[PDB]
Order: structure tokens, then C-alpha cells, then sequence
């Protein structure tokens, strides 16, 4: 039993809700919130910009030190950093950005990072400003993640469309 509320159960382990991931994380304080990161951890917009703003830019400060030490992530890769005031840990995961021409096949690799964590609050990877089809992202999530994932969907029409079209 955990403290996530109002989620529709899609499968044994995947749950979905129309919610603002920042407000969700602040309420639940999950062990892990997933960020829709880029390889440079430049949290400008989308989910990443929103989460970073909620940390008063502390996420960006921590991220800049991470990059200065380690260099960029790989597309499809991840790193674990602090969750600041939002969660214990933030798993920064780089899904392919279609608007940069990146290979959508790397989306499965991106979701595989979730399997290293028993429970996560997450967005749909490569959705929103990353330019992929959210229906496809949900399908890959369901077919890749085996741990318990609570998906927070910003767009209401999308949430309803994702639910009504879910196979
Ligand atoms: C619509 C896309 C882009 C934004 N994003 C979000 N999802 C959940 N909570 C959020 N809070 C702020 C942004 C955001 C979706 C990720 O596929």
C-alpha cells in the first residue's frame, strides 16, 4: 500500500491520472519522481522546467555540478540526483526528442531505467515538447516497465484519449 490517490489502474503495475506532476510530487513526496531530462540537464521547459522552478532552481544548480563532473547523459540514459523538496530522489531520464531528430526506438531504453526503482511518479517519456506520440509512449511504458509506475498526464484531452484508446 502506498499514498497515491485517484489513479486509474491500467495494468498490474501501471497507473494513470490527469495531474500536474509538480503538485503531485509535493503532495505525495514519493521516493522517486522522474524528470523528462535532456542530456545536458538543462531544465528549461516542459516537465523539467516545471520541476526545477518548484525547487527554486536548486535542481539546476545540482545538475550543473553533475554535468561539470560527468559530462552529458546518453539519449536513453538516466542519473539519480536529489528530489529536493519534491521527492527523495529525482531520476532524470532522457527520452528521445523527436524535434531534434532522435531515434524513437530509444524510448524503450529510456523506460528501462524505471525498472531500477520499485515505485515511481513519472511523466510519459518523450511526450509534450519532446514531440513523440503520447499513445505510443504509454504503450512502450506498459510493455517495458515492470516496477510500479504512477503516470501523471498534464493534458486533459490527452488523458481522456489515452484512457479511451488504451488496449
Ligand atoms: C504535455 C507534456 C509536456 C509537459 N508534460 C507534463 N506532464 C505532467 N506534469 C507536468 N507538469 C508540467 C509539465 C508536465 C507532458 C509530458 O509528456
Amino acid at each position: 500500500v502506498n499514498s497515491f490517490s485517484g489513479y486509474l489502474k491500467l495494468t498490474d503495475n501501471v497507473y494513470i491520472k490527469n495531474a500536474d506532476i509538480v503538485e503531485e510530487a509535493k503532495k505525495v513526496k514519493p521516493t522517486v519522481v522522474v524528470n523528462a531530462a535532456n542530456v545536458y540537464l538543462k531544465h528549461g521547459g516542459g516537465v523539467a522546467g516545471a520541476l526545477n522552478k518548484a525547487t527554486n532552481n536548486a535542481m539546476q544548480v545540482e545538475s550543473d555540478d553533475y554535468i561539470a563532473t560527468n559530462g552529458p547523459l546518453k539519449v536513453g540514459g538516466s542519473c539519480v540526483l536529489s528530489g529536493h523538496n519534491l521527492a527523495k530522489h529525482c531520476l532524470h531520464v532522457v527520452g528521445p526528442n523527436v524535434n531534434k531528430g532522435e531515434d524513437i526506438q530509444l524510448l524503450k531504453s529510456a523506460y528501462e531505467n524505471f525498472n531500477q526503482h520499485e515505485v515511481l511518479l513519472a511523466p510519459l517519456l518523450s511526450a509534450g515538447i519532446f514531440g513523440a506520440d503520447p499513445i505510443h509512449s504509454l504503450r512502450v511504458c506498459v510493455d517495458t516497465v515492470r516496477t510500479n509506475v504512477y503516470l501523471a498526464v498534464f493534458d486533459k484531452n490527452l488523458y481522456d484519449k489515452l484512457v479511451s484508446s488504451f488496449l
